[PDB]
């Protein structure tokens, strides 16, 4: 009756996660670098399904086409020896000083062109490795001051970039879709497309909207004090949840990247409840950082905890929905009615329906209790395994 | 060389603003109620262009069709005697206990139908009074707990409601457009369509998207720690800025509704700069609350301050853009290049362009300073009128 | 193996909590008023230990000395019939319009004098009913603008008020201590003594510091994004934790007053762990509001949930500390060393200790892992009852 | 009629400020390192009064006693050639991996002893260079998880450390005082002594409280959503404002370290108003970071802007207080009464004063307007130089 993960659970990790050396804005690294091959081997042993990477994680910046080839080959052999897959890949358009003002929206045009070329080159490699989703996190797209960036022009440049990438994949005949990852701030004072909503609205203005979805991250939405499960529900509603990044965050402050389960525990429960209920079948990707206080043993314990926590919550959420007492409580709170159309009878019928206004007893309706507190306590008991 | 407003400036106020009695969650009212006619007369004298209202502001809840008529007539006479217009109207779907779980997304179906009827009835009246925009603020659409609301079903109910209203105006042949007003939280723990982005994405899923835009509020986006000017830029970019609510907020906390100019002053400057540059021609509506510490004299001084502050900032922003030294600074920071297409030459040309990657000198590009701090200090000097 | 509370658990509730009618800044009441006697009877049945009140909760504002007497008598009989105690009392210096600019720090001197008299009168009554702690929440002490309040003068007025109350209790020979309750904002834009720290520092400037402590509230510190357990640890460290208010809050936003256990669940666990470990023996007081969506059945279910959640967490925290595997993990993370003095040998010895600097192997020390992630996952397993 | 600074203005900068290379958690450095001598020379030319440093800024970590001497000598010559002073110094107890779990509160005892030795060594050097204040920012004192740090034990270790440093300076006969710099979070999940209040309360528990004060930073308090001017007022009230760090922050998010004047402009105005009114005579120290988008020209423009903004605000604040119309407004709002004792007549007199309760006309007092909005608009006009 434990919680051991298997590749069937689709848990994935970025190379940059367990490979984070611990360098923060106020301190040097506390851990030596990991060879991508060792990370692949270590994660496979923990039960992971696959890994993800930024170009610069796999092939050091400025590498020769041959060195590049050696790096890819070694990586490939490790995937072969372990059965690990690579479901997603992304580009590093934030580390090098050249991207200090952005990649796709840098004020310098020559920088923008370079950003597009670097991305296109990695898209080819991502397809080669079997990736189905290509993520784009515009970490440097934004500003610290108001006159430094004209946002309308920036959005034109952002759209131009994404349309060109869409023109490329469709002309190469690749079966890869894009996922935009929003973040409200950090490293820039304010980042463009700050939340899942802004990203979703942006996509509807692209030439080929069908190729783009979102890759929301638990901590990012929480940095704006937003309800993550709700944001995900809207993304699923729009049919745009192509991928998802899981981790923990303790409120509005810098991006902590704690292991999944840490941070807002109740939000994690409602998240798992939703993903499992909605039948999300994409990867359960962890974009986290084992704290710099830890040594390598601590790194792997942190990675294992991510998966363990998701499995415990999945169990608790399933028991919650399957509890007949909860099913009756959901009806007591009228969740069944929320699912029924307000007016399937039509506009005219509604306007002619005296029970809807003229003869509506507003006071009687008002006095009805929603019974939400009883339902929420049942949810609490289930989460804590306190159903007596 | 002062800052006196005239109806030409299009400043408008909600009846509920200067009419706020001062009742908060911890205290009773500190001011007597204002008769809507006195508010109209007082605002006209201050230089306002018009007023806005919720049905329940103009006609007390539960009023008879005749009493209702008397109220409307008196209101009309005042508009006639002062030349004040009514450019926007909205529905109160949050005050009465019956809307405790929402209006359009209440779990109770009968409540949802009642919400739609109450709105439709006020839409007729809004057209009668000359309103061009009908705002919808779903203040009660949301939840305090996770199992109380299935967000996918709620969004279906929300879409159903808006589609029906769109079917109504188009069948009556009204020339009125809708504007959704987002808010992240308060009075509900979490409100649906929490920011401008979520609202924009939602609109693209409606049957007739052209009838809907957004009505963003300065303080609402700031309650999520977001950059208001940026949110507005995206709304303008999408061509969805139908109306706008101005006020002040001091960070992430309860909705303060301070007078415009108060709160984040630099954000207000960049907001006015953008609205004036973009040629926004809609009303400059103030949705604020004169603090409960004030008597009536203080109320009008607060209302007058709203307009005064907008006029001072408009002047400073105009002087900023017109300063040749600022124009050269904008070029030094490459704002001119941000406005130029990244690749008007096309995909193939980009892929064949060696100057874009193979021969791109990343180090030389990286060493270029953006000169953003000099530009921002010029912006500061202009705002403070310290250009020496 | 359930979680039923008994008066031995010292759980208490404010009359204003289960008695909250549901009126918020955007809506009317959804519940009828409760007679204080019914609340006492209902809470006793749930297993509560006692109740608390503001003067204005028990005796309506403006009541005659006789009516006042009738109210107190009825209240007394109910306490007698149920065995319920009244361990704390407080003053309402925030509701009436006269306190719009504060009570003890109102700019108007006559208001300040009135505030002191109203408090003194209720202190006599609190002693009469057996209260041991008198709480002071300066909800109106603060400002929305910078020039409205000179904070140095305000702090002089605040100190003057508290010193006078201290002079009163000591001259009447009462055995009652004061507890200041901080809150960062709401209803004022910014409230004086915004956090537990500011309150603690203030107390050290009073004439008789021994008579004053703090009454921290879970949600208040969380409104400033602070770690509640840490704030409590500092209050205990200083020996100033006289009382405590428990509830739930979901981050930085308006004061939600959710039932205890809701909001930040992990913070609640670490809070209970600390209170039980430290041997806190004061009341476990709930200052919450059953959401306005609920009817009376929902009110009592919410109140019962408060106590249930505290009892489940107490169990989980106890099992955590008692787990030998956790005890070894605490040693692996060097919590035992944190408890040992850094230099009991003294300054001179430290300066002459070459192993402390000259011969200190900084690299070897640096490479030691803290093992915090393993320890935190054990804490997680225990909380979720997932120890396999 | 400009705003040129002179050493008389007491503006100081940390070497680490204009010397920040631009490395953030997501990117490499964008600027080459500055030699401390060039920074001293450059700042002197801008009109600065002096500089400050962390040991590790001046003498590279791991330097030999001789190399150390060469570094100090060169630094000294530059101070001599420019007339620049060094009013404050501090220790770097956060960068090196050995301090990953803290310096004074690290769980490892040997690390704590090493932290104390490193500090003591730099205290000697700070005195040698003429520093009057020694700052302590416990950037690594805290935790990411609840069981990793027992806060009561940590506070004992923190007190032990500070007492030992106090025993050292008093035994060496140094004329140097300490200033604790609070910060709520970053780089640790939660930092001990998170705000000015927690630091002030802590100091009162030290053996020799007179040797310790606070060194508040604009951005730090704003990271907890607190009112900076209010925090400063309380620190001045307690006589503990030994030093102050100025910069800009845009709300609750990562520590931006923008130049002074940027961020919350109105808060900066009220801050300068208070410091100048209170007669603060200590240094006006800038702890900021010129954004990584800038080259060296941009660095110096950013540094110059810090001082320019403080001088403009000082002018506007002075004109505000000197305006007879503002003086009358302050009386209209009863600021004069806030400054008068509530009860200089004493407790007994208050209790016998019928005008204070029995015969107090609460309704008449309640109806008095505070006139705060008019006063705040005058403050606004003055700030914007819009007094017509």
């Amino acid at each position: 009756m434990n919680y051991q993960p298997t590749p069937e659970d689709r848990f994935t990790f970025g190379l940059w996660t367990v490979g984070w050396q611990g360098r923060d804005p106020f301190g040097d690294a506390t851990r030596r670098a990991l060879d991508p091959v060792e990370s692949v081997r270590r994660l496979a042993e923990l039960g992971a399904h696959g890994v993800t990477f930024h170009d610069d994680d796999l092939i050091p910046f400025g590498s020769s086409d041959s060195e590049r080839e050696e790096h890819v080959k070694r990586f490939r052999q490790a995937l072969d020896d372990t059965g690990m897959k690579v479901p997603m890949a992304t580009t590093n358009l934030f580390t090098h000083p050249v991207f200090k003002d952005g990649g796709f929206t840098a004020n310098d045009r020559d920088v923008r062109r370079y950003a597009l070329r670097k991305t296109i080159r990695n898209i080819d490699l991502a397809v080669e490795l079997g990736a189905e989703t290509y993520v784009a996190w515009g970490g440097r797209e934004g500003a610290e001051s108001g006159g430094a960036k004209d946002v309308r022009d920036a959005l034109d440049r952002m759209k131009e970039a994404f349309d060109l990438l869409g023109e490329y994949v469709t002309s190469q005949g690749y079966d890869i879709r894009f996922a935009i990852e929003p973040k409200p701030n950090e490293p820039r004072g304010d980042i463009l497309l700050p939340t899942v909503g802004h990203a979703l609205a942006f996509i509807e203005r692209l030439e080929r909207p069908e190729l783009y979805g979102v890759n929301p991250e638990v901590g990012h939405e929480q940095m704006a004090g937003l309800n993550f499960p709700h944001g995900i529900a809207q993304a699923l509603w729009a049919g745009k949840l192509f991928h998802i990044d899981l981790n923990g965050q303790n409120g509005i402050k810098y991006d902590q990247d704690l292991r999944f389960g840490a941070g807002d525990l109740r939000a994690a429960f409602w998240l798992v409840d939703l993903l499992e209920s909605a039948g999300y079948s994409g990867p359960r990707h962890f974009d986290f950082k084992p704290p710099r206080t830890e040594d390598f043993d601590g790194v792997w314990a942190s990675a294992a905890g991510c998966m363990r926590n998701y499995l415990i919550l999945k169990e608790r959420a399933a028991a919650f929905r399957a509890d007949p007492e909860v099913q009756e409580a959901l009806r007591a709170s009228r969740l069944d009615e929320l699912a029924r159309p307000t007016a399937a009878d039509g506009l005219q019928a509604l306007l002619d329906d005296r029970s809807a206004f003229e003869e509506f007893d507003v006071d009687a309706a008002a006095a009805r209790g929603m019974a939400f507190e009883r339902l929420d306590q049942l949810a609490m008991d289930h989460l804590l395994g306190a159903r007596g």
